[PDB]
């Protein structure tokens, strides 16, 4: 027995805040969290406790420490079948990673609609407010490999597998409402341009290189999503604090056959929140797994990520009433023109057991729709339908990928397909064809109907010649980037300018920079001049005379496009760093932890070493991490309680901890003699907005601090940070 | 509803003789035949009746007759995900075939020992006469593809998967007691030589071509198994009527650690029986699926194939007592020197449900042993141990092939292996490594012991230098071919001579034939001269003075090596053709069928067309096949009842039916005016042995016939067939 | 030296009638027969005479008869990399066979048009009577596996790969002018019906079983091709003595953008000739490789298959 | 076999030897080399046994393992000297 007698090796099977316990597989951490999909996976789950170590053939292994050899110092013998099996499996562990979105993090949950949508869709999972549909959701980046970092500047993926009673429905979206390109034929072109360059495979997880901006400068259709990626949208605080969109216009079909155009939205319950770039870039080095960890730990804490599903709904006769083409995925539908209507809510409440088996092997594909839903002629969606079935043949080893447990439907599935690599199902049907008499033609077709019917495509009208040709209605590239730009706050605009500037500064060929600046001058001259200034470029008089693009159906801004314009913050699930000293004033800490617990805010107690310290009243305080081990990048605010401040007053890591949080605009709270730290951040004796300070942490100290946290960051501090050396 | 109203599309779920019902998947034909492995497969068995036709994602299909197109005479649309999923799966149905033994047929069954064997082995499946071990057995040829024919001249494989309580044990044997080569390094060379030649991929399923006999002429070690292949052993009547051998010497390990050398035998309860060459070769054309079909139909009729397992046992101190090396797999152990001792019996009593899922995907490997068994230094076996693990990585798509359902153990298996393509099992173990504290080191090693202990290799002494070198004790090539030859009956010897003669006639390069004849002269000069005469070769004076090889430890012959020297014929399961006419004598047919049923001999009623005829007493007789439809190749004897014999007397197909069966030495019985047919086979009025004849089928008629059948063929007829034009 | 002293191991590199000589690889049997595609393959052709035996890494092997073992009656050692490379490659020799048409026989050749088809198509390989196009042609059955027999009763495939100056053009046809089914959605249903039945994988290379005729009775569209299958068209004397058809209506596009509907045909120079059924069925037993053999040997005789 | 798709990974250009390589191995996924040898086995007479084995020697000779002495029982055991 190698476990410790005190049993401290096993985490408790109950919700615990991040860092209190070792993380564990979901069925062990929360065995009583169940749904119909989790239960169906029990047949393939494998335990371990009280079992013998065997080969894959069931043979008990006596000595798992040594190869078989001719003498204890002799050659290894080919007849060691236990070695060779163990090494063979190891030698073939890896499978191809996803072509795009290879880096991702996933969890189980459930979905439930608010009310029956049977008036607009016959889709069964939206027909009754009491119908609960299990889900599996994978969040992702786009460009980086499976081993790349979480907090890069990138688009994020948001893929939801609905295990419906009438088929698997995959909603395969991103965290922005549009994509970079218009036609699927260009997808390898765009992806090759953004991916690491083919001679040397640099850089990983970054669009800040020549070939990406080269493609953008020559393809202005890309400009809208590029705007989004250069904003703080491209660097989310977590997957819980981002939006989701299906991007394409789809169709809803009701029992009477009426089609309604629809676009899908996920609204985060935790609000919209993003990092700032210096923080996001450094965090890819201090913790490349930050988003993966934060997701797992929130679920282990009970901080279940929640999202409200919503629809923008457009009648068929309104197809042409907007300036933009509904079928153009580089165009958004402003919520000011078509509101998002609440449909239901999704809760992610259990982690997987084995990342490889459940996350890496999961297969999402937007062609996986159910009766009540249908496609449109969006030329990007159209080509997606081919790719997501095709790519699985190599990634997941063949055509039986639906038999891998995480991908199996929970509803019945029967047909006349047979064979293929690693076929699990053993068909007893006398027939493998239809029409057949020898099994009385079963399984049988089902006619279309209002529920439990067969799938039939909406009989939309088609008219035109066979052409490789872009619809002229698509050939407008600058109005929607402008609408986005004007909808941002001034500090969000600053960050957009700084994103473009930082990225173009790493383009080596200067003529590429100049061509991207010229495209910006077609969007907004304020934006283009600000970027040009940082690049040492001067706009020509002709460029200064570029007429701006028209408004979007009269709109000159839409505050739903901004992260922060309308407050939607939420402190539940946020984390505060508490910086300890060797004789902490316990009255401060008790007030701090009481206020944080009331709002569901977590705390990390940090010191210069691990182990424990003792407060003034003798209370023993366990240390979560060092100052260097858990930098301010990983928390939302910093609190410094009173006590023996001289212990850390001249500690470089303690001082830098506050300087980093200050530069990154986070709230900071100083109690008693901890107010001496204002000098390291150059805060005058009069104080300033964003620095909570008082004689002690009792009173309004923590309400000021929690109000600041509900506002996410202290945007008013931005003029002051450029003098801070951090 | 497409099935007929009389319900005649569905086979009866009861035992029925061959031809009486349509064949069916095992679980529908015999739902009440069960064992633990069959039951454990119910989780992956898929039904069909009363289920909707769906996609693999569970979506119900409305129209499975048409692609989705723009207009009903327009182009097919990329958005048809139902089409593309169906075609994709079809497009990827095939997996690589087995490098060797690609043609095979398999069945489920069970094994049971006669008594406890714990004095000599601690193997759990041999420990208790009431311990029942499920099995899955695949019989195979060697050379041809999965699409090649059954009744070729080849070696047969005989692979048994024992689903043991202490792990999978695969006994992977052949139907002869030796192999062609000594060291596994030569296996690709031998196999390439016997397989179709690389320029043009000819010939399929035949050793009768230049490169095979080239290798043989240059590799005398091959001569022993070549002798078996040229004998009638190479063309068995059924998989039920052949022997089985593990070939290599293995070890039995008992609980006190004593090692006993062992070779494995399967003795067929139905006795030993083979075809003749002209019959077997023509049958590869008339029914290339004859062995597969006969196996399947015997099981559906209740004629379960049965084999007795037996051990040749040799104490460790006797390793060097014999003239041959025990570890040399081209040498057999004569039963006259070391008898085969009975161990238990194996019954094959249910067919699979899906050939591809269960047969094609099954993975046998002789390195799959269990505690109580161990290997030896046999250099052919030693290399096999590498190959059967390695080949599955491409054939079965990766290292998780044990998770394919037919291959799964029925006992526990738990280890720290993870991932790999198609990974089914979801591991909940906090640890994927040992030693580990975080799961208190589970799953754990198990010390070896008398039962339920870990595997430990027998600590055999090893002494020598690292050499690529053949043991001198292996350098003897002719003694065992001679033993075999001399142990054969005169008619068996004639068939061997004609085997060699027919094959070498197909060798294009005459010098190869000459070199093979020189090798035979080192075996036996009677054999060598007979073959040479058929090839137009004249043995030189020196070849005539080649000294024959020595006896095998004083043994000059061993009747256990003959198919027929010791009678072991059994008639149950054999088939008789009955040649009808349009007014059969019903008293004859009544007595024929009553006697055949009394011994378990099946019958098929043949005529010049399908449908029915009526007998003289009004009885309606259903026709099973036409004369050409089911040739005499496919039956064991022929009976011609009395009646309107003129109806068929001048029918060429009916006359040829008898001539073919006569040429191939099968018994023929003729009643009443049927005796008129003696003219077509040139039998004199006073009859001859092997032709049953009487005024009616009454009396000793059917007893005479069944007596001939138990003797298999009428060997005395051989001198008469050479003048028969058939 | 293991060859006979009289050199009778080696076939002559000149045309010879069937059975006169051992068959041989084409570039050894007819090295003067060349086209642009055959010549472009010289970069990957591998010799053998006067070379040492090596591993795939180029290491010369001293003893290709024995595994490395601890003593000559000892266990085989894991460090024998020469064994494991040789057995590894052997162990992975097979690739999946074609889903349909798995059984087939192929040869090289060339094509040239009689006159310029410029008026009706701008296809380059049809623009100049002096323009030679290399081809590779595979003939096949449909139902049986790669190891099934040649003279079965089946449709035959007739696939031609044209290596034109403006791209590969594959003309993938059969020996009857129609097919069994109308819509590609039904192709796995039809193929599953004609193929060996799923429970026991019987019969090989035959449509003479329940599921095939079950489908046919329920799908009258199949009857036309079934009629060709049941005729002597289904058992050709040789690949040289059958027709070929593209089946589908395609289009020809000229330089003016005018489309012409076209159906493709191959007309055998040797004429149309078929076996009879009892003959064909017995021949799948006496020589299951009859058609592959006959094509190879006709070419070695200089008796080249030709099709218009 | 899984990482590079099969046993012909030596034919991927970066992995190819620059020296001659010839043996009797054939086929496998994505086979590039087109073998003209009449024989795919040895010993063979039909190509006069080419390509042929080479005895070990001072230069350009075949590979032979150093004939080190081996002495001991078949054991799964760490040498005490490693402890
Ligand atoms: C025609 C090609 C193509 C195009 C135009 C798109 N995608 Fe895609 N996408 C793929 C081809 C693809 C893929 C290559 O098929 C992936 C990679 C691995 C996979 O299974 O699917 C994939 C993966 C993938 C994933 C990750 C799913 C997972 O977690 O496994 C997401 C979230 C998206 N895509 C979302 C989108 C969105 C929102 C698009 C624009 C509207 C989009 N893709 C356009
Ligand atoms: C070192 C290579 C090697 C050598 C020397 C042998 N075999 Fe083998 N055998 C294989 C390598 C192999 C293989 C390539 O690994 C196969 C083909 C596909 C497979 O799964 O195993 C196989 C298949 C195979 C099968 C078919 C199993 C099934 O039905 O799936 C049988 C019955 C045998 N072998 C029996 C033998 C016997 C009785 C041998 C001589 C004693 C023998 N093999 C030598
Ligand atoms: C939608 C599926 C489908 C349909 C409707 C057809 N085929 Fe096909 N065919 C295939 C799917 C396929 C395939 C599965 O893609 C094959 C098997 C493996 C391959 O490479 O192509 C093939 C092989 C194949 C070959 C073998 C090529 C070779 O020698 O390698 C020929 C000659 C044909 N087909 C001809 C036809 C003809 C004349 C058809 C009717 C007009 C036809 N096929 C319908």
């Amino acid at each position: 027995s190698l476990a410790p007698e005190d049993g401290s090796h096993r985490p408790a099977a109950e919700p615990t805040p991040p860092g209190a316990q070792p993380t564990a597989p979901g069925s062990l951490k929360a065995p009583d969290t169940r749904n119909e999909k989790l239960n169906s996976l029990e047949d393939v789950r494998k335990g371990s406790e009280n079992y013998a170590l065997t080969t894959n053939q069931g043979v008990r292994i006596a000595d798992d420490q040594n190869s078989l050899r001719a003498g204890n110092r002799g050659p290894t013998l080919l007849e060691d079948f236990i070695l060779r099996e163990k090494i063979t499996h190891f030698d073939h562990e890896r499978i191809p990673e996803r072509i795009v979105h290879a880096r991702g993090s996933a969890a189980h949950g459930y979905f439930q609609p608010y009310k029956s949508l049977s008036d607009i869709t016959k889709a069964d999972f939206l027909s009754d407010p009491n119908k609960i549909t299990p889900v599996f959701v994978r969040f992702s980046t786009v460009q980086g490999g499976a081993g790349s970092a979480d907090t890069v500047r990138d688009i994020r993926g948001f893929a939801t597998k609905f295990y419906t009673e009438e088929g698997i429905f995959d909603l395969v979206g991103n965290n922005t409402p549009i994509f970079f390109i218009q036609d699927a034929h260009k997808f390898p072109d765009f992806v090759h341009a953004v991916k690491p360059e083919p001679h040397w495979a640099i850089p990983q997880g970054q669009s800040a290189h020549d070939t990406f901006w080269d493609y953008v400068s020559l393809q202005p259709e890309t400009l809208h999503n590029v705007m989004w990626a250069m904003s703080d949208r491209g660097i989310p605080r977590s997957y819980r604090t981002m939006e989701g969109f299906g991007i394409h216009t789809f169709r809803l079909i009701n029992a009477e056959g009426k089609a309604t155009f629809v676009r899908f939205h996920w609204k985060p319950l935790a609000g919209k929140a993003s990092l700032v770039w210096d923080e996001a870039q450094k965090l890819t080095g201090r913790d490349p797994d930050f988003h993966r960890r934060e997701l797992w730990e929130a679920i282990e804490a009970g901080d279940f990520p929640e999202y409200e599903l919503g629809f923008q709904l457009i009648p068929e006769e309104d197809e042409f009433k907007f300036d933009f083409d509904l079928l153009d995925p580089t165009k958004l539908i402003p919520e000011e023109l078509v509101p998002v209507q609440r449909v239901g809510k999704m809760v992610l409440n259990r982690n997987p057991d084995n990342f490889f088996a459940e996350n890496e092997q999961a297969a999402f594909h937007p062609g996986h729709i159910v009766p009540g839903l249908d496609f449109t002629n969006d030329p990007l969606l159209q080509g997606r339908l081919f790719s997501y079935t095709d790519t699985q043949i190599s990634r997941l080893g063949g055509p039986n990928f639906h038999e891998i447990p995480i991908n199996r439907p929970t509803c019945p599935y029967h047909n006349f397909q047979r064979d293929g690599m690693h076929r699990m199902g053993i068909d007893t049907n006398p027939a493998n064809y239809e029409p057949n008499s020898i099994n009385d033609n079963w399984p049988r077709e089902t006619p279309p109907g209002p529920k439990r019917g067969g799938f039939e495509s909406y009989q939309e009208r088609v008219e035109g010649n066979k052409v490789r040709e872009r619809s002229p209605s698509f050939g407008e590239y600058y109005s929607h980037p402008r609408l986005f730009w004007l909808s941002q706050t001034p500090f969000e605009q600053r960050h957009i300018v700084d994103g473009f500037s930082f990225e173009l500064s790493k383009v080596v060929r200067p003529y590429i920079r100049e061509r991207v600046v010229d495209q910006l001058a077609h969007i907004d001259l304020t934006l283009a001049q600000a970027v040009a200034k940082n690049l040492g470029i001067e706009l020509t008089d002709d460029q200064l005379n570029i007429t701006p693009p028209p408004d979007v159906n009269g709109l000159k801004k839409d505050p739903s496009l901004s992260l922060y314009a309308i407050p939607d913050g939420d402190v539940k699930g946020r984390v505060v760093a508490i910086l300890l000293n060797d004789e902490v004033r316990s009255a401060d800490l008790l007030a701090i932890l009481k206020a944080l617990k009331a709002k569901g805010v977590h705390a990390k107690l940090l010191y210069s070493r691990m182990g424990e310290v003792t407060a003034d009243d003798g209370t023993v305080l366990p240390i979560a991490a060092t100052f260097a081990g858990a930098p301010s990048l990983t928390v939302d605010a910093v609190i410094v309680p009173c006590g023996n401040i001289a212990d850390i007053a001249d500690n470089g890591d303690a001082n830098y901890y506050l300087m980093e949080a200050y530069k990154h605009l986070k709230p900071i709270a100083l109690a008693g003699d901890a107010r001496k730290f204002k000098a390291t951040i150059k805060i005058a004796d009069q104080g300033e907005e964003g620095i909570v300070e008082a004689d002690s942490a009792d009173g309004s100290f923590m309400d000021e601090l929690l109000t600041l946290m509900a506002a996410h960051r202290v945007w008013s501090r931005i003029p002051k940070i450029d003098k801070i050396p951090a």
